[PDB]
């Protein structure tokens, strides 16, 4: 299984100058439960805006840097090579692998942001036409949870 995990405000932002344009605690919660013992595929700007692994899951950078070693972190050179990996697979980021990769996944998990972020970097655009909607959950507001969120699981058609 092929698909993608991210978070996107209504215009499409996931990310403002190495950052997220907000602070969701629930979001990280959904994708720590959604993709523990998974793998996490990511751009080098996506992992380098982390700084480390993310625990108790592999983690897959795309580079073509030949000196890129991080230990903790598995190093692939070729969008090709993400066949190869075994298991539920989810691409993380960023904005250009995203780009390369929404045309070949099966699914996607998208928290929708519903707020309108100032942002450098965005997830593609996409219709509903080509997705069917697997479920559409509100995230719950609270002290530490203050943006309307919604997670979707889109299937594609
Ligand atoms: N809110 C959210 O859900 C998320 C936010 N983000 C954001 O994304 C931003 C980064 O922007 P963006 O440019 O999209 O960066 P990416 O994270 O997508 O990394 C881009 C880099 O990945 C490598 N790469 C991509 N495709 C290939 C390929 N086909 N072959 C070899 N290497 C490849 C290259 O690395 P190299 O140049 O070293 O060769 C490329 O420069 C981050 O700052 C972060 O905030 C990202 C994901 C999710
Ligand atoms: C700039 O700093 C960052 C930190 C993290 C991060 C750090 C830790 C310690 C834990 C977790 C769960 C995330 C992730 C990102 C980026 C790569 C992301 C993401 C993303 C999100 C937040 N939500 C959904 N749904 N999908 C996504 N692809 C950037």
């Amino acid at each position: 299984t092929l698909s993608i995990l991210v978070a996107h405000d209504l215009q499409r932002v996931i990310g403002f100058e190495n950052q997220l344009p907000w602070h969701l605690p629930n979001d990280l919660k959904h994708v720590k439960k959604l993709s523990t013992g998974h793998t996490l595929v990511m751009g080098r700007k996506t992992f380098e805006s982390i700084g480390k692994p993310l625990p108790n899951r592999r983690n897959v950078v795309l580079t073509s840097d030949t000196s890129f070693n991080v230990e903790g972190v598995d190093v692939i050179h070729s969008i090709e090579d993400i066949y190869q990996l075994p298991g539920h697979v989810f691409i993380f980021g960023g904005q250009t692998l995203f780009e390369e990769m929404i045309d070949k996944v099966d699914d996607m998990y998208i928290t929708v942001i519903e707020g309108k972020f100032r942002g450098d970097t965005f997830f593609p655009p996409y219709t509903f036409e080509d997705w069917e909607v697997a479920s559409s959950v509100e995230g719950k507001l609270d002290e530490k949870n203050t943006i309307p969120h919604t997670f979707l699981h889109l299937i594609r058609k």
